[PDB]
């Protein structure tokens, strides 16, 4: 039926509707710390989220994402392994039924409690729609969440979730500065991949940060109260909305740090 994260419509069934699920540059992957190659040519990430314009927060039945106004070159990402400018369009998360799982990428098979994705599209393509048709159309910044002390910047997100519990619910979410979601260090691993949810197009350059951000179990707990279902339907908890590691195939993961 329609895709989901369930046993009958989840990850292992996607290939029937999206044959590319069995492609050559599918994401996510496991990051083996000693087959990853340090590449000294990799420049540092250049982030300019100081003029980001959040618009709203929405539960789409798969996750919840915050939309931004990507009309101007306000919040852009560049540097790193990228050529050109990428515009921030939205961010969302993946989490699990328990703290010990939830991230999509793993480091040496280690899973994190969650994973945040800041999605950006290559401006030379004119728009998000055309960009996803290109192998270099999107740049996704991936950030791991570990349970520890609270992240002050995630507090505003965690608090509004209550009012968008079921699929279809939206809320004006203005003035949220995504800079409070970033770790101290910008060291990263990078590899060519895909979108982790259908259509699973292989149009993404992945940038996964080495340093995870800490969030309190209190904060993580709130993600688990969202529902996959719409209002007035069989209540099914939004948990374990993550896709498992895919074969790395002929790819090499590069590290910006020795
Ligand atoms: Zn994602």
């Amino acid at each position: 039926h329609h895709w989901g994260y369930g046993k009958h419509n989840g990850p292992e069934h996607w290939h029937k509707d999206f044959p590319i699920a069995k492609g050559e540059r599918q994401s996510p992957v496991d990051i083996d710390t000693h087959t990853a190659k340090y590449d000294p040519s990799l420049k540092p990430l250049s982030v300019s989220y100081d003029q980001a314009t959040s618009l709203r927060i929405l539960n789409n039945g798969h996750s919840f994402n915050v939309e931004f106004d990507d009309s101007q070159d306000k919040a852009v990402l560049k540097g790193g392994p990228l050529d050109g400018t990428y515009r921030l369009i939205q961010f969302h998360f993946h989490w699990g039924s328990l703290d010990g799982q939830g991230s999509e990428h793993t480091v040496d098979k280690k899973k994190y409690a969650a994973e945040l994705h800041l999605v950006h599209w290559n401006t030379k393509y004119g728009d998000f729609g055309k960009a996803v048709q290109q192998p270099d159309g999107l740049a996704v910044l991936g950030i791991f969440l570990k349970v520890g002390s609270a992240k002050p910047g995630l507090q505003k997100v965690v608090d509004v979730l209550d009012s968008i519990k079921t699929k279809g619910k939206s809320a004006d979410f203005t003035n949220f500065d995504p800079r409070g979601l970033l770790p101290e260090s910008l060291d990263y691993w990078t590899y060519p991949g895909s979108l982790t949810t259908p259509p699973l197009l292989e149009c993404v350059t992945w940038i996964v940060l080495k340093e995870p951000i800490s969030v309190s179990s209190e904060q993580v707990l709130k993600f688990r109260k969202l529902n996959f279902n719409g209002e007035g339907e069989p209540e099914e908890l939004m948990v374990d909305n993550w896709r498992p590691a895919q074969p790395l195939k002929n790819r090499q993961i590069k590290a910006s740090f020795k």
